[PDB]
C-alpha cells in the first residue's frame, strides 16, 4: 500500500517548527502568530501539498472565513503571516513560487518574522 499525501503544508509546518521553534535570541514575541497560522490553514488547506496549492485556495480561505466571522483586520494579519511563513518554503528550494503573490488578498505591507525564543 502507497500511504496517500506524503508531502503537505502541515508536513512542512510541523517539521519547520520541530526545527525553528528552538531557542533563538532575536525579540521574545509571543506564540499568536503561530496559534493562527496553524488553527486556520492546516485544517484547510494544510493537507495539500505546497507544489498543488492554488491562489485560488488562499483567496478563499481569506474570504470564506471573513464570511465565518472573522474581523477584517485579523484576517489581515492571517494574510500576511501566511505570505512570510510561507515564503520560507520558497527559500528552503521546496516551493517553485509563492501562491499568495497570485492571490487577491488584502492590502497591508509585511510586519516581517516577530518570532520567539
Amino acid at each position: 500500500m502507497i500511504e496517500p499525501s506524503k508531502i503537505t503544508v502541515e508536513q512542512w509546518l510541523n517539521r519547520w517548527l520541530t526545527d525553528y521553534a528552538k531557542p533563538h535570541l532575536r525579540q521574545s514575541t509571543w506564540e499568536s502568530y503561530e496559534t493562527v497560522l496553524r488553527l486556520h490553514v492546516i485544517p484547510t488547506l494544510g493537507s495539500i501539498p505546497l507544489k498543488k496549492l492554488q491562489p485560488a485556495d488562499i483567496q478563499r480561505l481569506y474570504a470564506s472565513k471573513l464570511e465565518s466571522g472573522l474581523s477584517p483586520t485579523r484576517v489581515r494579519y492571517i494574510h500576511v503571516v501566511l505570505h512570510e511563513a510561507m515564503s520560507q518554503a520558497r527559500e528552503s528550494g521546496l516551493l517553485l513560487q509563492n501562491p499568495t503573490e497570485a492571490a487577491k488578498p488584502p492590502r497591508h505591507p509585511l510586519e516581517h518574522h516577530h518570532h520567539h525564543h
